[PDB]
């Protein structure tokens, strides 16, 4: 044989960040070992701050030409609003990449603070969905003034 046995995915969602310009950091969500530590808690989010999505993904093998990302905004248990994003081909170059969202207010208003699940599957336009999980958003007044 040669190198290692493969037996693991090549394309994976490393993890999630969210960019405003305000909050205390981006919220950096891992998504390749502990999956289920985020159904007990929640990023802070803000009434319905402009922010972007930063998406993360390792490609070690093949290229995957048609990557897209999903995300469905459950709230109180009902669907508001779930989407794909077109990415673009990607190939297995020597580490991951990051893909950008772009601006993106979230739900403002005295009844829209509160959590809000959301079901994210980042598949590929090949045969498959490489990893797909749940984050709860929770809206606030303001994490900074």
């Amino acid at each position: 044989a040669v190198s290692a046995d493969p037996n693991v995915p090549n394309v994976v969602v490393t993890r999630l960040t969210l960019v405003c310009s305000t909050a205390p950091g981006p919220l950096e969500l891992d998504l390749t070992g502990d999956l289920e530590s985020f159904k007990k808690q929640s990023f802070v989010l803000k009434e319905g701050v402009e922010y972007r999505i930063k998406i993360s993904f390792r490609v070690n093998r093949e290229i995957v030409s048609g990557m897209k990302y999903i995300q469905h905004t459950y709230r109180k248990g009902v669907k508001i609003d779930k989407t794909d994003y077109m990415v673009g081909s990607y190939g297995p170059r020597a580490e991951e990449y990051e893909f950008l969202t772009p601006m993106e207010e979230a739900p403002k208003g005295m009844l829209a603070r509160g959590s809000y699940n959301i079901k994210s599957r980042f598949t590929d336009d090949d045969r498959t969905d490489h990893l797909s999980w749940e984050w709860n958003l929770t809206i606030k007044k303001e994490w900074k003034d």
